[PDB]
């Protein structure tokens, strides 16, 4: 039999399976149509995406994973799949929403790169970009979700948006796995459709929302630690924001969330110290030495540990 005949038979078998193990069969189809004969991907998209209607949380999560892989194989498929992802981002179940956020964190930067590479933007591509951008705005809003886990996942998406929409500098410290991700400095200033200036303002607004979040009296301990992490990442990857990050740490420490300001205070302090020290280690911190040092002493950081993490001015040669 042929590959497409086997795909049909597998899909027909998946239809009879009454539990989450149908995902085994759907993964076999995914392998056949994404990896073994990629020309089939187009022809069987509707059949996999039909499972977004499955009552199983795990099967809907699988469909989100499939959309991510399909779009990483062929970014043009986002034209057909962004609506399906938008529906899953709005799923009734918080775990499906979380996975949809994780996938948006991978796909936003890829769709943006595709837009930037395109000099003529079709009607379909425009509507796709409109939806990607709306969904990004929607995830920013999820910083205010009633669900603790959704808030935590939204933080990471927002971190990624801020970094994506700001420029790399000579002393940006970029994780190797992210080396090839688009950043604002790679967006031509005269692209006729993607406007550099507008993206810059969006990235600054995203950071503004994250700084406000960090400092809010109702966030949870896991939200707090995740946001501290995200802001340290931003300070190191995008040192033009280091001032704003240090100030947010300052404001947090002066105004601890009342629910964490007694038994939990040692843990909050430790975590703030560890994150602040990771910022100090970066050579752009030397411009804010007095501020950082003061805050570290205030957190009870021993002088020796401050000294040990202090960069040498020699480390500032890349952008003094």
């Amino acid at each position: 039999m042929t590959t497409s005949e086997r795909v049909v038979d597998l899909l027909n078998q998946a239809a009879l399976i009454t539990n989450d193990s149908k995902i085994t069969v759907l993964k076999q189809v995914q392998e056949l149509i994404i990896n073994k004969d990629p020309t089939l991907l187009d022809n069987f998209l509707d059949e996999i995406i039909a499972f977004q209607a499955d009552k199983s949380i795990e099967v809907r999560k699988f469909v989100i994973g499939f959309i991510e892989e399909a779009c990483k194989r062929d970014i043009e498929l986002l034209l057909k799949l962004i609506a399906n992802l938008n529906m899953l981002l709005r799923d009734e179940n918080v775990n499906v929403v979380k996975k949809a956020i994780l996938t948006m964190t991978q796909l936003y930067k890829v769709a943006l790169q595709w837009m930037v590479k395109s000099r003529v933007i079709s009607e379909l591509q425009e509507a796709c970009w409109d939806m990607v951008s709306a969904m990004a705005g929607d995830i920013i809003l999820l910083l205010d979700s009633d669900n603790d886990g959704i808030r935590t996942h939204a933080i990471a998406f927002v971190e990624g948006l801020i970094v994506t929409l700001s420029p790399r500098m000579a002393d940006s410290e970029i994780p190797r796995r992210q080396e090839h991700d688009i950043s604002l400095d790679r967006i031509p200033r005269d692209h006729p459709y993607i406007q550099y200036n507008v993206l810059w303002e969006e990235g600054k607004a995203a950071l503004e929302q994250l700084l406000k979040f960090m400092v809010h009296p109702a966030i949870s301990s896991i939200n707090l630690t995740t946001a501290l992490g995200s802001l340290a990442n931003i300070a190191r990857q995008r040192p033009m924001f280091m001032s704003e990050v240090i100030q947010a740490y300052e404001t947090l420490h002066a105004n601890l969330p009342p629910t964490l300001a007694k038994s939990q205070v040692s843990s909050v302090r430790k975590n703030l110290k560890l994150h602040l020290l990771s910022v100090l280690k970066h050579p752009a911190s030397l411009e804010f030495q007095a501020q950082i040092t003061t805050l570290l002493v205030d957190l009870g950081t021993p002088q020796a540990e401050i000294a040990r993490n202090m960069p040498s001015s020699k480390d500032t040669r890349k952008r003094p």
